[PDB]
């Protein structure tokens, strides 16, 4: 239920007012995402399309927090809007690698975190970002480039707000108590050396990442800093339909794929997963439509969209396999270089 | 109490060890060269694991020093500078490697200031650091801020080992706290492990000298060593010069016209300490144990037998209240005189030698 969950975290509608706003001011239909209820909530949306109207730059900012396993394809989402954020715009994108807050969290050795920090960079920069508009960065190893920004935040933050906020408690360490400067800092422009100086910021993110941005806006004032825009997606199912073998993973051959949706998912379109899949990553419109309609007048059969969805998601791992065989680790530098 | 300090109570309230006069024979004979009159004078009254520092010093395995300052707006008063005296001579006596952390972050974090300033004030407060002569190359000064980003293992590794619970227990956190205070004794922490420096032997034992104030983070550094299969520093104490009234043996500053400034012209050390220097003095022996200017001689005099002699014949009503207070004059004179001619002498050059880690 979606309205409930932005009643939860008290954030705003998206509409099809702002996927218009968004085609209108970009030349080319809005991105299918916007499109189909995949951004479901916003802060302040409309204030980077305000801010794209009057052809001032904006910059992306995302993250990803590293346990690796091999990432599967629900995690390439927020990544999916902003690649085409950045090539609708040309703008530069910052992401951010948590490796600090996976040892933080979990029972995990840092060297570790920081492994699989950089697979999970390999593995993003597969989606095939500008290397010219992007950096990405490892918090450990990087995060101290915007350490005065950090202090800055931390100190407008107290304990009272960060429990209330996060839900830590006396068992929390006390670097997990500081993290949320960290994930918040780079929701700045002043963070970073390579960006206009006062470029609003859009955050795309798992709705669950909320709080921290509803916290920068907060401070953001107290600090002369502009509010972030941000933006939320639906988190991808697995096929079983619900958040261990019936997730989608990268690194999945052809035949495992068409094994692990046949085998497990759910088959009504409102409760029918490989149709959900399909909003997620079929591209046309005009297709999907035609599978919509086709289900809702028993004109396909379950094993008939099953059998798409196959097909869709054979499609993408193989162009994701196809770039990720060739990233070389000197192609990783070049998104993690400051200078 | 002008002078006389209950030391056990302090010690108790702590959990350390106290000192002894085994401890500074044994570092007599294991640097052939003789104690530090800080060990000898009382100055040094607790410590913790002192014993097993001198036991990695007999082994022929290497120690560092680590101290740290929080810079401030204000010129720092003489009372500031006995932990890092005890360092240079440690650090002479041994030939061993200083690390000093200047915490403009947390001077940032607790006071009412932008960083721009901390961070000015930091930059200030190496200069008046080094002006008390150091070896520039055994010798690592750094901020924080710009800083301590090269051992963020350490402070992660630490700040995991540390709970809010236990944070607040220790260090008085409260609702009102902002995070970045919350986080920050993991960063004094770090420096307490060799690890934190690459120019440092792979487990060099750490030693801190410090104001007592400062046990709760060595006590905690200590008691989360073999969680980070680190060796445990040993931490040795300093009682606080008071001002001259005796008592406030804060490194805070009081009335700042009962303190000897390191900015103080030689007729303002003369006119402090001849008129507000409590004395031992009776109405008509003299009472060493009160007495405000033999207790900055026992701080300042870097010569044995002629405190001895002030000692003697002050206990003997040999020598009189006016001229005790006259020699703690010339003493600290000389001393605020040395120290200013030599923050003249400190070009940006010997700066950043202490400044740079590639030194190493
Ligand atoms: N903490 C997030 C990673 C993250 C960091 N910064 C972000 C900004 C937007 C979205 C996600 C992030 C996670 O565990 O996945
Ligand atoms: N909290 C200390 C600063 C400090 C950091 N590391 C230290 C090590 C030793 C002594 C003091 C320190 C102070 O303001 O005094
Ligand atoms: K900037
Ligand atoms: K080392």
């Amino acid at each position: 239920d979606y309205d409930k969950i932005i009643n939860q975290f008290g954030c705003e509608k998206f509409n099809q007012a702002l996927a218009d706003r968004l085609e209108k001011l970009s030349g080319k239909p809005a991105h299918y995402f916007f499109r189909r209820g995949i951004v479901f909530a916003h802060r302040d949306f409309n204030l980077l399309l305000d801010e794209i109207a009057n052809n001032r730059p904006f910059y992306l900012y995302t993250g990803r927090g590293p346990s690796s396993k091999t990432m599967h394809i629900g995690h390439t989402i927020p990544f999916l809007l902003c690649k085409y954020m950045q090539d609708a715009f040309k703008i530069r994108l910052v992401i951010q690698i948590t490796d600090d807050e996976k040892f933080l969290w979990k029972s995990m050795r840092l060297e570790d975190a920081m492994a699989y920090g950089r697979e999970n960079i390999k593995d993003i920069v597969t989606l095939g970002f500008d290397p010219k508009l992007t950096y990405i960065f490892s918090n450990v190893e990087a995060s101290h480039h915007f350490e005065e920004n950090i202090l800055k935040i931390s100190k407008t933050i107290n304990l009272n707000e960060a429990i209330k906020v996060f839900g830590f408690d006396m068992s929390s360490n006390i670097g997990q108590v500081g993290f949320p400067a960290k994930e918040i800092a780079p929701c700045f422009s002043s963070s970073f050396r390579f960006i206009g100086k006062g470029a609003m910021c859009l955050v795309p993110a798992a709705v669950d990442q909320d709080p921290f941005f509803r916290l920068a806006r907060d401070k953001a004032k107290a600090l002369g800093e502009k509010k972030p825009s941000s933006i939320y997606v639906s988190l991808l199912p697995d096929l079983k339909g619900v958040n261990p073998n019936s997730s989608i993973y990268l690194d999945d051959a052809q035949d495992t794929i068409r094994k692990k949706i046949i085998a497990y998912a759910y088959s009504d379109i409102d409760v029918d997963v490989p149709f959900e899949y399909l909003k997620y990553f079929l591209d046309d419109d005009q297709e999907l439509e035609k599978y919509r309609s086709g289900y809702i007048k028993g004109e396909i059969t379950s094993k008939e969209m099953k059998e798409k969805c196959v097909v869709v998601i054979q499609e993408f791992v193989s162009r994701y396999q196809e770039s990720r065989k060739r990233v070389t680790d000197d192609d990783l530098r070049a998104f993690i270089d400051i200078n």
